[PDB]
């Protein structure tokens, strides 16, 4: 588990109602109140495979290494037949983000050397750092985060050695919403194993006129798919008022 103390007196919720049949966790953290809100401290606490989410810092990886870049982002097709249209096409870094193309992420994975990630992982304290045997090892394998760690890390990497037009070109690729009170950021992530849903994830954040809120769902029992944790994200965020 993830055990380093969390030196915030942070606000306790129950949101067993939103939740109903899924288990999990959900942290929120307010830029301006510097406090944490979550729902079931232990199991936020507990690591999980981070699956797609993790394709925020392979995103970020790939841009402070200019594996790519501001004025091209785009990676080619090379003619594989997904079943997906949306993947069967060449790809930028926001069209590769919101379809979640694993081939567009794992084209930038090849290029980073082991040493660099490394780093990156222990400046991040990014979960339990374990690159394992370094192909997909942030899919249902070796490396594994906390629905806590989630929260912190991405605020501490966003608000370091990462430039501000990396920050940026990621934070665009990671917009959802957007309307007159607020603009919602996230990624999902989704671990199946053997046909069952197994480990959910939505990771993002919110910008209103007033406040920056980073927040994560994490579901690891009912059904744990990152749509249902992006779902459960966005009623708890409504029902706390964060979005008016």
């Amino acid at each position: 588990n993830y055990k380093k103390p969390l030196h915030n007196d942070y606000q306790i919720l129950d949101k067993s109602k939103i939740f109903g049949s899924n288990s999990g966790s959900f942290v929120m953290y307010s830029m301006k109140k510097d406090k944490y809100y979550i729902y079931n401290e232990k199991e936020s606490r507990k690591r999980y495979s981070p699956n797609s989410t993790y394709k925020i810092y392979l995103a970020m990886f790939g841009l402070d290494r200019h594996i790519i870049n501001d004025e091209n982002s785009r990676m080619s097709w090379n003619h594989k037949h997904y079943p997906f249209d949306a993947w069967n096409k060449e790809q930028d870094l926001n069209t590769a983000m919101q379809n979640s193309v694993n081939w567009y992420f794992e084209r930038i994975s090849d290029q980073i050397p082991k040493n660099y990630t490394a780093t990156q992982l222990k400046q991040l304290n990014y979960g339990n750092k374990n690159l394992g045997s370094y192909k997909s090892y942030w899919m249902e394998d070796s490396l594994k985060i906390s629905n806590l760690e989630q929260v912190i890390v991405f605020k501490n990497m966003m608000e370091n050695h990462f430039s501000k037009k990396a920050k940026n070109q990621l934070s665009s690729s990671l917009l959802i919403k957007k309307n007159e009170k607020y603009e919602l950021y996230g990624k999902t992530g989704t671990g199946i194993v053997n046909g069952k849903y197994n480990n959910g994830w939505f990771v993002g954040y919110v910008i209103t006129n007033h406040d920056k809120y980073y927040f994560a769902t994490h579901l690891s029992d009912g059904k744990p798919s990152g749509k249902n944790a992006e779902l459960i994200s966005e009623k708890i965020l409504k029902e706390m008022g964060v979005l008016n």
